[PDB]
């Protein structure tokens, strides 16, 4: 497979209608919050992409988010994923809402692609064409402005980085270097949208380059 | 297997004798502590908790003790477990003393209880009676006080934690965020004893829910 | 096998002729520097011995490196090993040149050994002869002295470091603190040469006691 999608999955899921008031001040939540939506799943720069778009579509706001030192595959048991992601609202209707805008997102949005033939590389190559209060409340993102968000392993994400600014008149906006939690490296660039687009293109042009050679 | 217990086993044991005076001046060890326990163990939630016992049982503290990336699964080698806890004695006969109320409780202490028949998932909904200087050294632990010490994957937990609260007069003292090193996260909390009960109850009814279910 | 050394291989390698400026500024990266080498590893502490020792055959240095969460074994994918270097050099003549040093090295210098004939433990007890830049920019170490670095599990490493201050004169001028990103520990010492090689020797003989038994 040239670069078939990852199918990403949900891995658990709950809404706590009311957090105890204790646990609640623990968590520095606003007093606009009272309810809460907890949901792992097996891809997290997706889920983290998947939570910015429930952000757009009801009221709610990331809480809170982390991922696992290893992946996935060395997850601490089937329901962990790799990703936990807290959503805050003012009531439980709209966090279920900000729930299902991210189920049907990691099912059917943002997507790991297969480096190699030989499914051992993966990444991630996508263009969030509008960014909600989660991505944006990052340094130096505009809310609502077109942003790419690059990921791969180390010593691919680097290269394809760096050919990526080369190929489209983009700003390095945030840039992990190599090792995040999951043992990938990202960046999040801005400029246009068919430029997040011509990025886009050549970063996979320099993970198929070295996953096929380097 | 209902929650059935997870036995914990030993995976090395040392002690020095005699610290050289330079590996000492590194560790910040006090003028009163010139002989050291090393164990490893795979369970490290449980070792903090024999740890800590071992403050009660012999004149030791914790000089270290910290985790591994992954989990033991994971772990670098057959012997590091996923923890290394370090005791400091006066001499080596109370180390002993320190390291056999350690072995003694893991194999056979605290121990982590399985979430599901299906074995994956994995907790620990632990009483512990009396606290030491290890526990009770952290933020807002009473020496001698009870505590509840709660772990399980991060859905899991962050559920389960809230439901205690909800059950029983209880503190959050200490909360681990999600992410420990191990990859689960957990609480501490304070009250009675027979709350820390209640409450360490509808911590395994919330993580059986996510288990058979959420 | 005693111990038998472990081949480290090389997983993935590229030279940026010429940086793009915007990447280069996210960098840190001196007027001095437009071509950067990157290196991918199964071994990371040699890697890091083996960047020191391109600084020494060539005109560059070490612009990044830094390891991955629970080792090659657990890493992202079979390119990023568990190490990434980064060298920066003047142009991409000289930066070639360290990235063959790096490769001679990695792939016949410096090597971890096995702790057992069971090969479940692995260590590293490694005599760096003349230290180059990369190594010697580390607190208290002098450019062009010797230096032992000394890597093993948690109890194996902090017993082997007490045994090797006990073995021979020498300074214990770094030391990583058991759970390294990979889940190991390590230190250098520095002293003679004849001495960095009584102390590697205790290191080993040390290593090589908890696993038969401790
Ligand atoms: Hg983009
Ligand atoms: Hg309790
Ligand atoms: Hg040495």
């Amino acid at each position: 497979p040239a670069l078939d999608l990852i199918r990403p999955s949900v891995t658990a899921m709950r809404v706590i209608a009311s957090v105890n008031a204790d646990f609640a001040r623990e968590l520095k939540l606003p007093p606009h919050i009272r309810s809460l939506g907890l949901i792992s799943a097996d891809s997290d720069d997706v889920t983290y992409i998947a939570a910015d778009e429930a952000t757009k579509q009801a009221m709610v706001e990331v809480v809170y988010g982390r991922s696992l030192y290893a992946g996935a595959a060395h997850g601490p048991s089937p329901t962990a994923g790799e990703v936990l992601i807290m959503l805050g609202g003012p009531n439980p209707a709209e966090v279920r809402a900000g729930l299902d805008a991210m189920i049907a997102h990691i099912e059917n949005g943002a997507a790991f692609q297969w480096a190699n033939d030989a499914q051992d590389t993966a990444f991630l190559a996508h263009v969030v064409s509008r960014t909600g209060s989660y991505l944006s409340s990052t340094a130096g993102i505009t809310l609502g402005d077109p942003m790419a968000y690059l990921v791969a392993p180390p010593l691919e994400a680097t290269y394809g980085i760096d050919a990526a600014l080369k190929s489209a008149d983009v700003q390095l906006a945030t840039y992990v270097p190599p090792p995040s939690e999951t043992n990938y490296s990202a960046a999040f660039l801005t400029g246009s949208q068919a430029a997040c687009k011509a990025a886009c293109n050549a970063f996979t042009d320099a993970v198929l380059e070295i996953a096929r050679n380097p």
